[PDB]
């Protein structure tokens, strides 16, 4: 049967649904499966499976039920575009405090509709959230401002945070791990656990934390500068996340405001992210997205995009989220991905389909990571347009020919070169650690700065 | 750089890595992106990004680190097959109790590797978990056996639990919702919240729970039989899940062993599933997988299959998990998906690539749902082979021409027919509610039982 | 939890896995942490399972936390030497519910990757059902060992 008379109204105007402030709007690229309905019928069925219906009429439906139906308001068969309007009354709210949950938004807008037999694929590209719904989300409580304050930087346009990931990914016992943190910190600001580091049997959590705290104190005393760490506290069990966070804050003591908490939020879920957001609102929430590629990749025609994810992460409370290297590194990415960063940092931004007012909600930091080194940084900043961010480089730092300290210094210098408007090879005559990144990575050097020899 | 001399050892034997007990094994269908390295180099890099390395040599690597490298032990370029062995030392364990977390397994075996630029796609199809690692997982604490006990059925081969989903998906205010529960229960056993039902402003949670409890009491009084309900307690906030679960158990009181807790585990994540598994181990954990299709669909070449998801759900502690209609309903599915059910219910089972011994870990119930009705049920059981399960049918029940109660009876009758093995259409001659399911869904009827109109009048 | 969980940890078949060879540590009381730990090591070279004698806990000459720590060290020296899994049953009995919790939590965390080798013992007749239920509901995944010291006052055939 077909349900477009009830779940489609193409005579509605997007400008009026927005000005009315009663509807979440979602934009999808969808294709029906050969053998069922035409585009409108398939789209109307989609809206029903995502709102108030199923595949047949049921005797229990009443007039109040119809009032909250999600409607298909705009379609473009030749570009595969479908747009749906969801009344805000559909979304779940906490009993304890009346706030919104991201899990409800996902369950409706991108849940069972992803397994419909009469649809070949559908992927969400953009969404709009009006004021009355927007205000019920947590938003971030800690920002890069709080990291700038701890480093001694100005709290407005404090600049580039030079960082690394401890490599190898797994395998370092507590003291070697701690020794490699010391070395980087002699030249850099910030260090994160690689996403799987935690409580492996060859590197127990408590011994590793304790050896890193010792290394932070020794690095601060030697250099006279503040240092930062991002610990992974990801777990299935909510009380294991708490236990880990509490041990860290207590162990670091007077360096407790130098600590960020990392959460693998795509594989652990919103629940893990909200555990850390609500239990530790004063510690920088670092959101790591490992596994996201299964859906976000342009090779995928299902799910949602990295843009959508990032937009959601901000509403959830992430202090920073990995946004990718925008084609500049080792992972899949595009230069057009610069728009992702601007949606998460500004108070008004444009998406592929929707303009979004954030109403003063705190910004989320773009965390640039993924096969970056000193040589690839200039090109990257040129495309994005600023350096008010954290950038982590593991192989780029520990793979430097002269070690982790020098690797750290080459990343600083590379941003000073860009900031100044200087030519890389020429700049590399006054700055040795940067010059040696050319011999560290001669394959990259030959590509970007050909005749450097 | 070529890393195949470190992360590849094709001279290892699957049979010995299994016997040896020290490795998790994963099987993937992988294709390298053009103009990079070959199959083995791509595969070796994959293993490095999924264990100890990165795309570049680092001066901090030591011989201890190598001992724990994940290795590529089997490749078949023609079939796109890649197999990797992960030392169990690599996986994270809780400080509080020394147990395993599924989140660690995922982060390594299907994480950063899903965004690698030199790989076009990779999807996990099967995994093996040895004893030393399998025994560190929660497993389910509550099974169908506990729902059979409550209904009064035998606790071994207790049979088919007749169920529904409350429809409209959303829109019913507390009393009309409660009235629709009452009606179904006059003919059926079990009712679930549709996956988004919770605390919407037009249907507050506490008023809905209270009206449902009253309707359970009045249904049990009128019919003399035990009734069940599965409440959605999904939330971002751990303490909101607890608050919801505690209010339900306390409200239902002497009917609180009739209550299951439903969790949208795919979109909310493992952490939400574990919250419910650890806080309420004596209430049946109902795992709902809304959103899974983004990766599990055969149209996807990335992520992992429904098979893998289901296998994971059991290790996490799901009492039951939606396994799909296996091609007989409205969602994407296949007949070959019967193997999924057999992996989650038995103590030893075969996957597409590995054999798994569960070592006595509790089974997970297959929950069959998705555009089912009385007419589609016979075909479905014939393919699966048994009816020791829960099946929910929303439109199938409430869209029956004579109502929710008659809709419920038609689902019962359809399993009774398959059980004794009658001709469906002849069975319908002497079974009213089942016969009227033909007129309720005449499109389906004409397709499955072609000449039915003649016999049935 | 059942014996089948203890068979799984030892490597035995989970159905008819057989006879678990065990001891109590004697002296009933009097062993200081290391000597107590040394006696655990020695038995484990030939046996599977060890329990606290029913009054062992936090006596002033053998503090609880030093004893647990020394037993953990002896478990992994025993597993290293023999190549086989070992088990221990710790008494966590107390009047105060939160003292039971505090003791159980310290043990699981100390033993770490050997935490599934731990059973919790409760003197359920003298402390009562409430103590048994505390341990049943707080730690459902750890083997609940019920000790009945004092039961004879009523169960005896001398008693009518
Ligand atoms: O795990 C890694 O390999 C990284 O630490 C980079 O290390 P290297 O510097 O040695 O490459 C990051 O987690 C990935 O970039 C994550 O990807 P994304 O940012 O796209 O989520
Ligand atoms: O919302 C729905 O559509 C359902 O309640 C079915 O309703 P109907 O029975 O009325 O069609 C189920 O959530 C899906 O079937 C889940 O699918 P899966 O088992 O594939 O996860
Ligand atoms: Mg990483
Ligand atoms: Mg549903
Ligand atoms: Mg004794």
């Amino acid at each position: 049967m077909d349900q477009s008379n009830r779940y489609a109204n193409l005579n509605l105007k997007e400008s009026e649904l927005i000005a009315g402030g009663r509807h979440v709007l979602c934009a999808y690229i969808m294709k029906p499966k050969a053998g069922f309905g035409n585009f409108i019928q398939t789209a109307a069925h989609f809206a029903a499976e995502s709102s108030t219906g199923t595949n047949v009429e049921v005797s229990t439906t009443d007039d109040f039920t119809r009032g909250v139906d999600a409607l298909v308001y705009e379609v473009d068969e030749a570009n595969s575009l479908m747009k749906i309007a969801y009344p805000i009354e559909l979304f779940d709210r906490n009993v304890i405090d009346g706030r919104a949950m991201i899990a409800s938004f996902l369950t409706l807008t991108i849940g069972n509709n992803q397994g419909m037999g009469d649809v070949e694929y559908a992927k969400m590209y953009d969404f709009y959230v009006p004021p009355a719904y927007l205000k019920l989300f947590d938003g971030p409580s800690t920002t890069i401002k709080d990291l700038w304050r701890v480093l001694g930087r100005p709290v407005i346009n404090g600049g580039f945070i030079v960082g690394t990931i401890i490599k190898p990914k797994l395998g370092l016992r507590p003291q070697p791990f701690a020794n490699a943190c010391y070395d980087f910190w002699l030249g850099g600001d910030f260090i994160k656990n690689d996403e799987p580091q935690g409580n492996q049997v060859f590197a127990p959590f408590k011994d590793t934390v304790r050896a890193v705290a010792d290394a932070m104190r020794r690095a601060q005393d030697k250099t006279g500068e503040a240092k930062l760490f991002s610990f992974n506290i990801t777990a299935d069990d909510h009380y294991e996340m708490l236990a880990r966070g509490e041990f860290i804050l207590e162990t670091f003591a007077d360096n407790a405001d130098h600590i960020a908490f990392l959460v693998d939020g795509y594989v652990a879920g919103p629940a893990a992210v909200t555990t850390a957001r609500r239990a530790f609102p004063k510690q920088y929430l670092h959101y790591h997205r490992a596994g996201h590629g299964a859906v976000t990749s342009p090779q995928s025609k299902r799910g949602y995009t990295a843009f959508v994810l990032s937009k959601m992460a901000r509403l959830q409370g992430a202090s920073g989220i990995h946004t990718g290297t925008m084609g500049f590194g080792k992972m899949e990415g595009e230069a057009a991905d610069r728009a992702i960063a601007y949606m998460i940092t500004e108070d008004a931004a444009d998406g592929p389909y929707f303009h979004q007012e954030w109403l003063g909600m705190n910004p989320t930091t773009p965390i640039i990571s993924g096969g970056m080194n000193a040589l690839r940084m200039p090109g990257f900043f040129d495309n994005l347009g600023h350096s008010n961010l954290i950038m982590t480089a593991g192989g780029g730092a520990f793979g430097h020919v002269d070690g982790g300290a020098a690797g750290a210094k080459s990343l600083r210098q590379a941003e000073q070169c860009w900031k100044q408007g200087a030519d890389p090879v020429e700049f590399a005559k006054d700055h040795r650690e940067f010059a040696r990144a050319f011999e560290s990575f001669p394959q990259d050097a030959d590509k970007l700065y050909p005749n450097w020899r």
